[PDB]
């Protein structure tokens, strides 16, 4: 297991249960927002951070309830955290689903923050303007769960991962396929992507230039994930595959996190998931130098030994020692907690050089 600069549980198993990271760095704050659900999926809770780099060190404020992120008689679910580099506007995109729990009511919601993340607007429900006609031919859906995605395109485009429960025929339970929410005017209107493929769930987005193509990689029902890729900014994804490297353990798979950075040479892919392909286990790293080449995904590093599962990437600039910082959330212990791990290229792949 590799050497870290810092690993901390930052949720755990109490009054409540936590399961569901999300992880969202704010650059010009050295600060990290981690989130995640608070079950009895009831209500989503907060943490801020402070990163001071000559401690190797993040510092952790106390918990607290995202208040606003609910509707009435709603639990709420799936954190999707964005921030808005052109407005200065935080996202958090998230599932809203009747507590009395066929026919599809889930709910799209929208909470935005412009303190980063202190106090929270009162929630849009995005769901008819976003989805329209199709909501009927569908159980259920939802985002996430994870960051999303901000391009450089000329509008500054949202990107929000999402799935969801098509209902195909008659006879067949409903199949799932991963699709992108798309925004061009900062999130105020939003239009739903084509879907990638069948059997296709948790997904997550990444940008690459090398001329721009978004990468989506989605858990699957089969052994290993599902790699897709965007030239038209999320609208269709036109290839996609199997990446038999990047494994996916029993029943029907694990959510895992993709993120990309600057290339040490524009950039490289980030990906955690659990590594035994018999069980949720052994949180591992690969790297894609190549990106996105199905074929140049990496060979795992193993970043947590043991029982971990969902994941959520950031990338969080230069680390101490000079190398690209990343910050990593993920559940652990049979979901008896979320663990925040922080480490840099250099320590996880010091072979690609710093
Ligand atoms: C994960 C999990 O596998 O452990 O799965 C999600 C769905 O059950 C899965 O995508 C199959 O439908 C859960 N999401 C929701 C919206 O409930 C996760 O909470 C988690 F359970």
């Amino acid at each position: 297991s590799l050497p870290v600069l810092q690993k901390e549980s930052v949720f755990q198993s109490g009054a409540h249960a936590y399961r569901i990271p999300a992880l969202l760095y704010l650059p010009g704050q050295q600060s990290l927002l981690a989130f995640a659900e608070q079950r009895a999926a009831e209500l989503i809770v907060l943490r801020r951070g402070d990163y001071d780099a000559p401690t190797h060190q993040v510092q952790w404020q106390a918990q607290e309830v995202v208040a606003q992120a609910r509707l009435d008689g709603h639990r709420s679910m799936n954190p999707c955290p964005l921030y808005d580099a052109q407005t200065g506007t935080l996202f958090l995109f998230f599932i809203a689903i009747p507590g009395q729990v066929r026919a599809n009511v889930t709910r799209l919601c929208q909470v935005t923050s412009t303190d980063h993340g202190r106090t929270w607007s009162s929630p849009r429900d995005l769901t008819d303007a976003a989805i329209g006609p199709a909501y009927r031919e569908w159980s259920t859906f939802a985002v996430g769960p994870g960051h999303c995605l901000q391009l450089n395109d000329r509008a500054r485009s949202l990107v929000v991962p999402a799935y969801a429960y098509r209902k195909l025929h008659p006879i067949q339970r409903p199949i799932p396929s991963a699709f992108c929410f798309l925004s061009h005017d900062h999130g105020r209107t939003w239009a739903r992507g084509h879907f990638v493929a069948q059997d296709t769930l948790e997904c997550q987005v990444a940008e690459v230039e090398t001329q721009r193509v978004v990468t989506l990689n989605a858990r699957s029902h089969l052994r290993a994930r599902v790699q897709a890729q965007s030239t038209n900014d999320g609208l269709d994804f036109q290839e996609s595959q199997l990446v038999k490297k990047l494994v996916e353990p029993p029943p029907q798979g694990c959510q895992g996190s993709v993120i990309s950075f600057p290339s040490p040479r524009a950039q490289w892919l980030l990906y955690t998931h659990p590594t035994h392909s018999w069980q949720r286990a052994d949180l591992g790293a690969y790297l894609n130098p190549r990106p996105p080449a199905p074929e140049a995904w990496s060979e795992p590093v193993l970043l947590a030994k043991g029982s971990c599962a969902y994941s959520d990437l950031q990338s969080m600039g230069t680390g101490p020692d000079g190398s690209p910082l990343f910050g990593c959330l993920y559940e652990a212990n049979d979901y008896e907690e979320i663990v925040f791990l922080m480490f840099t290229l250099k320590q996880a792949f010091p072979a690609e050089y710093l």
